[PDB]
């Protein structure tokens, strides 16, 4: 009914046929070739994995199970008076494929408020972390920990059968995306909070409303803020540095924490999710250079003296994604309606201007048009979230909702360990040598 | 002369010009297909990526910078009164390609003596952890933490040019192997020795010798058990799932702890590094549902009781080799020498009669040979090493050696973000006929 382990039981066998039924006509045709490029340049182009939950067209970006990010904003539930989508109802899309009801949504807001305990070593690992130590690796390293509580580890353990570890991951999923908030919080709050206390979670919320609560926040705006910026990062794709962690982590049959701190550990990677920050840094040293109202002209300079001394602009490109990224579209639009004055977007919205006229001048690039990781730094800090190095860690709980909802699907499904080919450059040249 | 930095700084430009000509020869070509097997196969039997330290050929198995276990036992140096080839020498040669000679050796131990100092926090966090947090979680949880430590990422975020990385990876890379029986140990005695401490560093003694020291073992076989297990388990290809982990996460710029923590919560999982465990769970009970003294043909049933019973017979296949595991010999030789009637290596030795002539008739395996996982759990229980949850910890601290090896090389090469091009399946039918 509002169970979505039970909708989803009732998915799995149909969707189960319809591969298998797949594999036994199509199995053997070839999509693509391996270029000595290719195993050099990180199977850029290779059509690699199977991942059901999104797909990226290298034109209009991402899509959600079919839907865009527009189509998402229209369809999808929304909070009591609220405009932007629920995180909630992006995951049910996600896993079941079908976009949930108002009602739907609301019990599985209830569903992760009862699950968002803690055990408390863990609360004593992060109260007992130093100043020093990332966020991300804060982050990692709790939910590295948290696997203690996983029901996957111990059914395994004891023999389950493999018709049945999708069940397993299901509730282990179910109990980490709940609990991410309140980890995400704890370590915000020892951080930059002197240490104060997170507060109890109201079961009447929805996700995103009591992670801002747990924050400190107590802004109607920062929270349609947060609503729609875990819907949007939740997922793009498995080739991503991240989802590929989680999805290869996964299919060792490691359970859904520690393939979740595997893909974080992936995360914080500056090429994938610490891109957010490099934004903000360079773009307030720009309001350093110049002042923190630059025209067009010293934009047009200071824009040209970064991509000339050998620099990138930053949040700008992509590995496939070839236009202007419909996250850093919906970004900008929400910032025309809210923040349309403030500085630091104004200058974001400047270099949106120019940088796409200069970048496909010059070359020496695909992608010339910016990314989502351009725009969102702005948005956190107009609403005093200013700690940059925590910035990856939202980036981290919405990722949760699409690798997650991907791994219960790959246990499912039973894909098997991913345990590709290697090759030395020695070895390779033996080979074409044939 | 002795320092491996600068040795490995002569070395790097060589390798660039091998690669970039090699590239500029033979850049387009193709070395193979991409089927729609392959990608719901989890890329089985795909040429995925470079990887230099070693080469797994499923006919005759690993080679270390094409020198096989048999010579590098030869090769490799040893601890004076010794048989077993040193790790470091091991290390040596997967970093520069050339066999050590003793003094470069001896050097490598006492700059990993020298660099043994844990963070106190990561000693508090580790003694604060709990007994039902598996070894594994401790371990990566662990190593994350230590990333506060990382010069790489310090170095990073201050803007420093590409080609310095591999200089910064490497530093981190000899701290974390320096700081990994410290913490293996630690984990160890907190679990099996009622929280006591470790001990102290001796910065003449080997890497192994310390690390038994600590785990608190001193018998000399153990030492040298120790040794061989560290070299052999060191590396296999880069399409191994700790391995590949580690290359992907290590690819986004992560530093080498978080790819390394990445790599753990790979090798964590069941079908990864659990089946030393799974094999003496099935040799024990082997062991008193049959007699300790058994027929071979009694035996032989048992295997096919086994095989009907729609269970596997662990120790046995692999996912590229193709014949008897060189790792598994090596180990079968060592044994042979220091504990020939022990009844547990009589089983083994047993199996190995056996299990390869029944495996070929059934058909379904195309590997019928052991795997190195056969035959590591009787060593290790022989010396008193029983903790069989452990035993993936020291295949971990092992396989940090190849891993970080490798990952040296990539920062020096500058490999670039592994980032392939996903399908969803209703995609990948849209793709077929079009
Ligand atoms: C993944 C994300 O969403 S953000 C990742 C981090 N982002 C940044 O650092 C800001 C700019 N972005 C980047 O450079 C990204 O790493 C990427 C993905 C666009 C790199 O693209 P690649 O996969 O290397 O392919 P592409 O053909 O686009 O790049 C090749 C060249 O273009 C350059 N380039 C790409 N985008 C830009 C840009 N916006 N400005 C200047 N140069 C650029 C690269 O630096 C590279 O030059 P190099 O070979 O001398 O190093
Ligand atoms: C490692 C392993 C998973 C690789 O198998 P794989 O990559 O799936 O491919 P295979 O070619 O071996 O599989 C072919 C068939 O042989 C079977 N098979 C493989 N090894 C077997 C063994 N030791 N005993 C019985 N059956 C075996 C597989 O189940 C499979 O049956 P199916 O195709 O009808 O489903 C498998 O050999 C195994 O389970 N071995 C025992 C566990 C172990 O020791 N693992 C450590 C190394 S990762
Ligand atoms: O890095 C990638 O491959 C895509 C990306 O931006 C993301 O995952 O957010």
């Amino acid at each position: 009914s509002t169970n979505l382990k039970d909708i989803l039981a009732d998915l799995i066998p149909k969707e189960q046929a319809r591969i298998k039924t797949f594999r036994q006509q199509h199995g053997k045709t070839v999509v693509g070739q391996i270029t000595v490029d290719m195993m050099y340049g990180g199977m850029r182009g290779m059509k690699g994995l199977v991942y059901e939950t999104s797909v990226l067209d290298p034109d209009e970006g991402i899509r959600f199970r079919g839907f865009s990010i527009p189509e998402c904003q229209k369809l999808l539930p929304k909070a009591k008076g609220g405009e932007e989508p629920l995180p909630e109802g992006l995951f049910w899309l996600l896993v079941t494929g079908h976009i949930p009801t108002e009602e739907q949504v609301s019990w599985l807001s209830k569903e992760w408020a009862k699950r968002a305990a803690l055990p408390s070593h863990v609360v004593t690992m992060l109260d007992n972390f130093p100043t020093n130590l990332h966020p991300m690796s804060q982050l990692s390293a709790a939910v590295t920990a948290l696997n203690s509580e996983s029901n996957f580890a111990r059914a395994y353990a004891q023999g389950i059968s493999r018709t049945k570890y999708w069940e397993l991951i299901y509730e282990d999923s179910m109990d980490l995306i709940a609990k991410l908030p309140c980890v995400a919080a704890k370590i915000y709050r020892n951080l930059y909070r002197e240490g104060s206390g997170i507060g109890a979670i109201d079961s009447n919320l929805d996700w995103s409303h009591n992670f801002t609560n747990m924050l400190g926040y107590t802004d109607h705006q920062f929270t349609e803020l947060t609503r729609l910026y875990l819907t949007i990062h939740s997922d793009h794709e498995g080739g991503n540095v991240s989802a590929h962690t989680s999805h290869l982590v996964g299919s060792a049959l490691s359970d859904p924490y520690l393939s979740f701190a595997a893909a974080m550990n992936g995360l914080a990677g500056p090429l994938h999710g610490l891109a957010n920050q490099e934004v903000l840094v360079w773009l307030t040293q720009l309001q350093k250079e110049v002042g923190k109202d630059v025209s067009d002209e010293k934009l047009r300079d200071y824009i040209w003296n970064t991509l000339n001394s050998g620099r990138v602009v930053p949040g700008y490109g992509h590995a496939v994604l070839r236009k202007t990224d419909p996250r850093y579209t919906c970004q900008r639009e929400f910032a025309l309606k809210h923040l349309p004055n403030d500085p630091m977007f104004k200058l974001v919205a400047q270099l949106y201007k120019i940088v796409p006229n200069v970048l496909l001048e010059q070359g020496k690039a695909k992608n010339p048009w910016p990314n989502v990781d351009a725009h969102s730094g702005v948005l956190l800090q107009y609403y005093g979230m200013t700690e940059m190095n925590y910035y990856t860690v939202l980036f981290g709980v919405s990722r949760a909702l699409g690798v997650l909802a991907q791994l219960i699907w790959s246990r499912a499904l039973g894909f098997p360990l991913e345990r590709p080919k290697s090759m030395s450059t020695e070895g390779l040249m033996k080979f074409v040598d044939s």
